């Protein structure tokens, strides 16, 4: 789904400090009863990316014929009170809208991410990461600061996912819908690392995964107990055929349908 790139590495999520329970809960967001069921969607997958770079330059990584997008971070320092920020910044592009989301490092306290909704497709990622607070998204662009809740330590996962009528927004256990007509290319462009500034801060405690294949999960809740296995197949954990193909070129049904 990503490019090749040697300073991006591959990495276990649930390996990571914090992260027990990162895909569990998101997994088990909406099936709230008791009992087990298939679910199939563009759920993410244990192995994920990190990339970092030892110099001080500005890198970027590209994500192509995706459609989820799915993050995480590390525990804030001083979450509390005063809560350290880790900067990143991702552009998914469309026509005509597109959407910048940078957390940072005049701003509304707390608020350390930003959407930016633009329809300009000259995007400087030179000059966002290096201006004022009050001069990133200024101008048509349509400027929306959201603080992400610095009490959950990292421990819940961040996503996006985009269709041509609606965009989903998983912050902690909570999504957000918001309709909208645009044409998406379905592909990210990530600004991971570049030299230290006013809202940029060198450091490295991202993971990051995109998605673009159906992913089917089973859940189990047994007296409370809610465990998730993934199915590289459907007809091997049901015992029964999924409607779901993709057209060879053409737009013909592969010979294996049902
Ligand atoms: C994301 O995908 C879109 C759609 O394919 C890309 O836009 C086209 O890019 C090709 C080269 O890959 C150009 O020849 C076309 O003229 C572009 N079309 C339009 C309508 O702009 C876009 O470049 C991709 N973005 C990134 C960052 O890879
Ligand atoms: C994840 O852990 C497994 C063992 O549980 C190991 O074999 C695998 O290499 C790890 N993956 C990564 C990307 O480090
Ligand atoms: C953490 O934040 C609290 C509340 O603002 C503040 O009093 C405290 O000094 C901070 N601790 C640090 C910066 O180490
Ligand atoms: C986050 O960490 C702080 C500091 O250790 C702790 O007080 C708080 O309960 C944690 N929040 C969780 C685990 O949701
Ligand atoms: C990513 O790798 C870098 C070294 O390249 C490391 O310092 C950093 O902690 C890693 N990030 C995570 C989230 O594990
Ligand atoms: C997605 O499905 C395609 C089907 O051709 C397969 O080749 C590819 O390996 C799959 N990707 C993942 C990450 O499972
Ligand atoms: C769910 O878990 C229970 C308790 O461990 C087990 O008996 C049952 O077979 C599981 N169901 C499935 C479909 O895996």
């Amino acid at each position: 789904t990503i490019k090749p790139n040697n300073d991006c590495r591959q990495v276990n999520v649930t390996q990571l400090d914090g992260n027990e329970n990162l895909i569990r809960d998101f997994l088990f967001q909406n099936f709230k009863e008791e009992g087990t069921v298939v679910v199939g969607g563009y759920y993410p997958t244990e192995v994920w990316y990190n990339c970092s770079k030892t110099l001080t330059t500005t890198a970027y990584a590209y994500f192509n014929n995706i459609h989820a997008f799915y993050f995480d971070m590390e525990a804030m320092e001083n979450s509390t009170g005063n809560a350290r920020g880790k900067p990143l910044l991702f552009h998914v592009h469309g026509e005509p809208v597109s959407v910048i989301i940078y957390i940072s490092a005049h701003r509304p306290l707390l608020k350390h991410g930003l959407v930016c909704i633009t329809k300009t497709r000259n995007v400087d990622y030179n000059s966002f990461t290096s201006s004022q607070w009050n001069s990133i998204c200024t101008g048509n662009d349509r400027k929306v600061p959201f603080s992400v809740i610095p009490t959950d330590n990292g421990t819940k996962i961040y996503g996006l996912e985009w269709n041509d009528e609606l965009v989903t927004a998983y912050i902690s256990g909570r999504s957000y819908n918001w309709n909208i007509n645009n044409n998406w290319f379905n592909n990210v462009t990530l600004m991971y690392s570049r030299s230290s500034t006013a809202t940029w801060l060198h450091s490295a405690a991202y993971v990051y995964q995109g998605v673009s294949n159906f992913t089917y999960y089973k859940l189990n809740n047994t007296n409370g107990l809610k465990t998730y296995e993934f199915c590289e197949d459907y007809e091997y954990c049901t015992g029964y055929a999924t409607n779901v193909f993709a057209p060879t070129v053409g737009g013909y049904i592969p010979d294996g349908f049902s």
